């Protein structure tokens, strides 16, 4: 638990305005605690300057004690304005560190690999980033607001009560802080289980209500309304049990804490009374002792809540620092070359064996050649493993056995960014960003003006359907935009492809939908935009009645390439429409 | 804003243990504030009993001031234990009121009508119940913890400072509380906009991350990782702007508040000094005045956060009290009769005209008769409005024109609960409760033992497939259970129907799925369980090649019944398989 504190003490520095305002935060911390401890001393002086017999000098308050009254006021005001200014100044440092850490972690995540991003749910990762960065924010914020200043003030109070009254009073206030902290830590560790129980069996009741209201037709059809009401009562009853235990334990915590300070303040009042009756102290030293220890009691009023959230931050920060050290599985070879990509695009597979979970090979000892400018298609049965082809050449994965060469160069030796620039993809299903259609089309090339977007809408016939949209192509689209049809989604994908202008083109199960006439329209569309555009293109389909009129055909059975040639040579195998029995 | 306070002051009462512990809460409130204000008076006595010249009696602390030292300790301890005990005691009252209000609102919601439950999203309604009841909890909790006790203590402090020192000191502390409350209310109203901005542009960044990580294949295929990182930077930058403004405004609030008390305490210190030098007061009366006003400053330290959440509670509580006064659209006639239901089940429609949005009639001037024990089906085109039939007879809706009679009695005159008991439904799609299959089957009859569930699994062949489930029929099923097939969902529905044992049976688009062989199996299954079980049954299908062999057939064109008779008379119209062109 101290290792994380070491790391996150070390990191926030190294800018100039950052270090300037953290110096200002520390300066206001120490000045605030000094002006805080000077309040009881000026209160002692006000008491002890008016404790003269009025048969003495008397006179105006300005002459007797006006300096120390104004100094009491100024010390109180300054001691809280310094607190609020150190908070306002260190919050800038905390927030900037949070922004740069969250950005670095997000970039790391996007640089990780598909096995990782299919292992774990994305909502979990983004909540990990969010809660880990709020945890780091609370660690810096807590260490500068609560943990350090009240420890500094405990030090100064045990020092002044030593310098003026002896080690009796320092011993009492140090034993008080030891007992108060032991008690508050133990009780708030015991109490957070009640807090999380009252949160768990509140989401329980909320989702019981959600389940009953989603299934409203069902609950009404079977006439058991009272059953749902009773189940909601039982869930809410568990909630009220846990909330009552939370409030009761909070009462126990607060009462025990102030029993510890009231025992401390009473014992120091007694020893101050012994000091006064023995003649050592004065009467004002009583309010000095009492107000010093009580002023310690103001920051430590939140010891139970800046330890619960501090430990929760050290739990979430650990998950974020677990994401920050995962891996890079597919890495490029050092000093990778962008070479051999501007050639006549040929992809040759050499004895390639790849499968998900290598104990079950899906693609087995495969070798092929895809020349330049050719509309080649690959066909096969369902689940044979054709879809890995793209995921193998885009170097989303690696070939466990065998090698891949684009125009006489191994993929493991080519620079990753230029490789993935050169490739262009139309996926089987294209998810759409919850944005404007202008930006979904623009996602092919971010630094593209509007006219390129318009042309991309033209070339695959999107412009008519975006004129048909309400706001033009400024329409907000997505899962929360307008519910659209899959054919227009692949039109968006091919518009992305047109804006990329890549050498290599892939259409990986681009026709996988229900009907045929929209499919044959989009097939035609991508044909006149892909052939007569002089780029090498690889279709992928298990529906070969769609791609029977392509240029070069290859077929894969059970992980091996079997037949390679034209349509008529394929005609001895399936390729007839005979699979349309249903 | 005061009307809600009137209502929720009025309601929590009327039980005996409830009123007992609210009496105990109020007793501890007043006792706590009394023991709180006695702390500065015992501190005055400790100061003023040791301010004697030590040339006087002197002696032990026990003789001089030991009673008042122990009384200072006891008053502090008691004044905080009474606070914590009034909180622990009034929390029971608050939670029980919340449970009964949330149950009443939930029962009200389930008693509302389908137009309402299709108008509004269910998540919105359940968050309305949740947040409205947390709002009522915070209103009772806040009014007993913060708003009332600190107003009582302000009253007692302005009363004691009047009784002992004059109206000068009461005027100063009342002007202090007026200025402190005006300032804190104005600043926390100005500051909550920053708080909600920092919450809105944090969900913005979180969903930007969610959108980028869901679309991971897409962002990797177009090589624009830096684009997503930059957009996450802009969202997080807006977050850091708003969080910096939140922390800065909190610093302003806290510093201004303690400027107001420090000006108050200094001005009262000055007038106490004038009183001491004039001989009126004593030196201990200075610590009396200072500690009284400062002890007021402890509860008012949360005035900015028990007003923000109090106003948010009066916003959510209003939405809940808007749900609590909606309507009952379809109500039963007063003294409705359960009569005419145990007859030979015949349903006659008389000149019935119903449509959604009555400016567009969907069903138009319809009259038919459904005798007892007959397997009758109704067919027609897509969207003609056949599905309203069930929703018309179950009295989910009302016939705008025309009347409905089951066995010579109008539906508007029959008791609703016995009506909906007598009806049994197999919906087109049956949602399944996120529970065990044992309870989804049990939902037909809640007070059914296991053997009835087993028999219901037998009669439609569910028992084999629940033996096939991992835990037997104890398997947890649902959206988060095991992903199942639709045919087994309708098997669950008909098992529900068997456990109901109703006279009337409806199968409203029960066959609406993709394939046919599972459909023909489930059609057969429901046939041998429905006919030869001597209950009148109404199938509903727009796929009449499935129901062509039923007993009685009726057909509806464009909202009017056209032909009624056997299968051969229907054969002159469609009913051939000729619609299977695709
Ligand atoms: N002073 C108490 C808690 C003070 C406190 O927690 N105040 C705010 C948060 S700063 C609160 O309401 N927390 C909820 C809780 O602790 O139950 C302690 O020693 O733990
Ligand atoms: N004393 C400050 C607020 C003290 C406070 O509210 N602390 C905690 C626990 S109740 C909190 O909720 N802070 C949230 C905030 O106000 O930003 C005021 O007068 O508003």
């Amino acid at each position: 638990a101290i290792i994380k504190q070491m790391s996150r003490y070390l990191w926030p520095k190294d800018s100039w305005s950052d270090k300037a305002r953290v110096l200002l935060a520390l300066s206001l911390l120490v000045g605030g605690k000094v002006l805080n401890v000077h309040v009881p001393f000026y209160f002692r002086e006000i008491i002890d300057r008016l404790n003269i017999d009025v048969a003495a000098v008397g006179g105006t308050v300005s002459a007797v004690a006006g300096a120390v009254i104004f100094a009491y006021g100024a010390s109180r005001i300054g001691a809280v304005v310094s607190q609020e200014l150190r908070n306002a100044v260190f919050s800038s440092v905390a927030q900037k560190a949070i922004r740069r850490v969250a950005t670095q972690t997000f970039g790391h995540l996007l640089n990780l690999d598909l096995s990782f991003h299919l292992s774990k749910q994305t909502g979990g990762l983004t909540r990990a980033i969010d809660r880990g960065t709020k945890g780091i924010s609370y660690l810096l914020t807590s260490m500068v607001f609560h943990i350090v200043p009240t420890a500094l003030e405990i030090g100064m109070v045990c020092g002044i009560l030593t310098y003026q009254f002896g080690w009796e009073f320092a011993a009492i206030t140090a034993a008080t802080m030891a007992a108060y902290t032991a008690f508050t830590i133990t009780t708030t560790a015991w109490r957070t289980k009640f807090r999380r129980q009252a949160n768990a069996a509140d989401n329980a009741a909320s989702t019981v209500a959600v389940d009953s209201l989603i299934n409203y037709e069902a609950v009404k059809y079977f006439n058991n309304e009272a059953y749902e009401i009773a189940r909601y009562d039982k869930a809410l009853q568990a909630y009220e049990r846990s909330s009552i235990k939370v409030a009761t334990s909070l009462a126990f915590l607060n009462s025990g804490q102030n029993i510890i300070f009231s025992s401390a303040l009473t014992l120091m009042m007694w020893l101050g009374a012994r000091g006064v009756l023995a003649g050592d102290l004065s009467v004002g030293d009583l309010v000095l002792i009492n107000q010093l220890v009580f002023q310690l009691s103001v920051p430590l009023n939140f010891l139970g809540s800046v330890y619960r959230e501090l430990r929760q931050s050290l739990l979430d920060m650990e998950t974020l620092f677990d994401l920050q050290k995962v891996n890079v599985t597919i890495r490029e070879a050092p000093n990778a070359k962008p070479l051999a990509l501007p050639k006549g695009g040929e992809i040759r597979f050499e004895n390639v064996t790849f499968g998900y979970y290598p104990d079950r090979p899906i693609l087995r000892n495969l070798s092929l050649t895809i020349p330049a400018g050719k509309k080649v298609a690959v066909v096969g049965p369902s689940g044979c493993g054709k879809s890995t082809l793209l995921r193998l050449l885009f170097r989303s994965y690696d070939p466990q056995q065998g090698k891949i060469f684009i125009d006489d160069q191994d993929i493991k030796s080519v620079t990753l960014e230029s490789l993935r620039k050169s490739i262009g993809v139309v996926p089987q299903d294209t998810p759409l960003f919850n944005d404007t259609v202008e930006l979904n089309i623009r996602y092919g090339n971010v630094n593209a003006t509007q006219e390129q977007v318009i042309a991309a809408a033209q070339k695959a016939h999107i412009h008519e359907k975006i004129i048909s949209w309400p706001h033009g192509y400024q329409t907000r689209v997505g899962e929360r935009g307008l519910m659209i049809s899959g054919g227009e989604k692949q039109r968006l994908a091919v518009s992305r492809l047109i804006l990329k202008d890549p050498p290599l083109l892939f259409f990986d199960q681009a026709t996988s939908a229900l009907d045929t006439h929209t499919e044959q329209a989009l097939m035609a569309n991508i044909n006149e935009v892909v052939k007569e555009k002089k780029r090498t293109a690889l279709f992928v389909a298990h529906r070969l009645r769609t791609i029977y009129d392509a240029d070069l055909i290859i077929v894969l059975k059970e992980g091996v390439v079997v037949e390679q040639g034209s349509h008529r040579e394929l005609m001895e195998r399936d390729g007839v429409y005979a699979e349309l029995w249903m």
